[PDB]
């Protein structure tokens, strides 16, 4: 046995395609996890973030699903356990950013948001308490604007996130009666390929600047002076779903490199 | 001009006809304001609370409206600037509590909750920005159970109000370019003719104490060993909506007597 280290483990990480979500599913294997990569769209991405983990020399598969859909999550984890036999550890990653003045904001778009970003992964928290393992772990995804960062037009995005805020606290209350762990993790601005068409939305006058100009505003924002990566909110699970995460319980921990 | 007080004042208040939002409604009424008497179900009760604040010598009026469907939030709005000519403030005492360990809600059961806590509470302050006169003022319904209090079985009640959290934080930053204030009062457990159905809930082995018995242990929550009563919420209210609350924006203040 490898302290901080999954060897023998079962995983499940939604989202697995592009980001965050797949640099976290290609960790939890580098880890030893093997790897159910959950994903709403792309196939060939999907089996890319497979071949990756496969590559590493732990054991992966593609299962996609629709985490708007309940009955979609609970199919989704009947199969991680049919095709592994358990499953230990389900991390969320599942959701999508959205932005406008209250005075706008539709009921089409408030249920866009809500569907899967609150409702979806309280039901993805749901199944995998039915389905997990004791000692298994559940982490969600928050977002440092729930409550660190205050971004005009963000209110619909911000309180899809508040709501898991208060999820995981009250979850690891319920999930204890299985000695499951439950935590989110709330990353800010964190670049990716989708970080450049939404990041003037985080600045006054933001698109008045270019997207480089952009990239950097959001690198001094930390005292680091650098850009968050997938890397950092993947090394923070990796963290929280070990052995040696255990007494983190309840909690959301931001990810900004100290911004806030 | 007196200060504290809402003379020539148009308040609107949802949830008016029983408990918290009955006492909101006539303590503005108390403080000079006319106020729309929003409710979702008898309109008895509704013009028994009209009845109270004409006896004290302001105008009110009852208007109906189910607010999980955003249609009617539209009209009751529309209604009230119909009725009185203006409308200067917009308080929401609307929601539903819900009780069950995680591994048991439904997808039915998180619509019920969300519908009304979160999404129509959204929608009343879409509607009161949209409605308002400049300088005017909006506030929420949260809970202690969002962030100050960790009740098992309790985590999609919980959730509900964490999202109205943020929500109040950055409506503040938007709703500011009318110069109108936003934030939500949190109430601890107050006692109604309700609160003996569900108190039991909230302590370990409730059912084996009687209501009297988990009324009293509520009352030692607070280190002034009394419970909390509708007034409570309305006076606190009353200051937001005043004048002089005006540099409390974006906030949400918990209401439990020091039991946190
Ligand atoms: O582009 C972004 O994307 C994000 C996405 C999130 O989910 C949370 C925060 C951000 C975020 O914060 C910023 C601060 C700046 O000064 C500049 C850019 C950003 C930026
Ligand atoms: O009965 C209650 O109803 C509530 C309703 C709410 O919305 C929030 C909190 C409570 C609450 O907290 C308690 C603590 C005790 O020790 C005993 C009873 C209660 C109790
Ligand atoms: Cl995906
Ligand atoms: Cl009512």
């Amino acid at each position: 046995y490898i302290p901080g280290r999954l060897d023998g483990k079962v995983a499940l990480v939604t989202g697995s395609g592009r980001g965050i979500g797949a640099a976290v599913a290609v960790h939890l294997g580098r880890l030893g996890a093997k790897v159910v990569v959950n994903y709403a769209n792309s196939t060939k991405d999907a089996e890319k973030v497979v071949s990756e983990i496969k590559a590493l020399g732990s054991d992966a598969i593609a299962i996609k699903a629709d985490i708007r859909q309940v009955p979609e999550i609970v199919k989704l984890f009947d199969q991680a356990v049919a095709h592994f036999g358990h499953l230990d550890i389900a991390v969320s990653n599942s959701g999508v950013v959205s932005f406008g003045h209250l005075k706008d904001v539709t009921e089409e778009e408030f249920d866009r948001v809500f569907s899967l970003n609150t409702r979806g992964q309280f039901f993805v928290a749901r199944e995998a308490y039915r389905h997990l393992t004791e000692g298994g772990r559940i982490v969600l995804t928050s977002s440092n604007t729930s409550k660190d960062f205050s971004v005009p037009k963000h209110s619909l995005y911000s309180g899809s996130k508040g709501a898991v805020d208060s999820f995981v606290r009250i979850f690891s209350k319920d999930c204890g009666d299985k000695k499951i762990t439950v935590n989110a993790v709330a990353p800010g601005g964190t670049v990716t390929d989708m970080f450049h068409e939404v990041s003037h939305h985080y600045i006054p006058n933001g698109t008045s600047y270019t997207a480089e100009q952009r990239q950097q505003m959001a690198a001094h924002a930390s005292p680091l002076h650098r850009n968050g990566w997938p890397q950092d909110v993947a090394n923070v699970v990796g963290f929280l779903v070990s052995k040696e995460g255990e007494w983190v319980n309840g909690k959301v921990l931001t990810l900004d490199g100290g911004a806030a």
